[PDB]
């Protein structure tokens, strides 16, 4: 059987869900329970953390512009996803995706991680640039598995304390 259904129009699928592709929600998986994790990610959404994925992530900016703050060779870099752009992020590269624009849409693809394989999340000192905080996590369900992790850091002056210049990372925004 056609487990994931049959083809459907994508433009007008996005439009239908536009109400979920703007915070508090922010994103939307297309199919459930599939090896390819396929999501549309919409703005506005800024975030403070860095994902460390053990596999690859594929981006394709269908609508609006966005960007990825990165960590490269020691410096902090930036990838621009102006509209129309595609990009393939290699594994373990550290990325913080900023979607300033209201009603931007970006297709993001990735693979269900198999048991044994954990993702890291990481925040860095704004000032001394040392790693403030890191959690590794067997990512099973984006929904259930991920917000709580963010709260524990965001609601604790203690974790946000840099183990170098003792400066307290903001957690909320910038
Ligand atoms: O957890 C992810 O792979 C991810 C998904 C969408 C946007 C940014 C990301 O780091
Ligand atoms: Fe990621
Ligand atoms: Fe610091």
């Amino acid at each position: 059987m056609l487990t994931y259904g049959a083809p459907f129009n994508f433009p007008r699928w996005i439009d239908e869900h536009a109400h979920l592709l703007k915070p508090p929600v922010g994103n939307r998986q297309v199919w459930q329970d599939s090896d390819f994790i396929v999501t549309v990610v919409g703005g506005p959404n800024h975030r403070t953390d860095y994902h460390d994925d053990p596999l690859e992530e594929f981006f394709y900016q269908l609508r609006g512009n966005a960007y990825l703050n990165l960590w490269v060779d020691g410096r902090r870099e930036r990838a621009d996803l102006k509209e129309g752009d595609i990009f393939l992020l290699p594994p373990h590269v550290r990325h913080s995706p900023q979607r300033p624009e209201a009603g931007s849409a970006c297709l993001v693809i990735e693979r269900q991680r198999p048991a044994g394989m954990l993702d890291g999340f990481e925040w860095y000192c704004d000032a001394c640039g040392h790693l403030v905080h890191r959690v590794e996590v067997q990512l099973k369900s984006i929904v259930t598995d991920l917000p709580p992790l963010f709260e524990s850091f965001y609601a604790s002056e203690d974790k946000r304390r840099c183990p170098h210049c003792g400066q307290v990372h903001p957690g909320r925004a910038a």
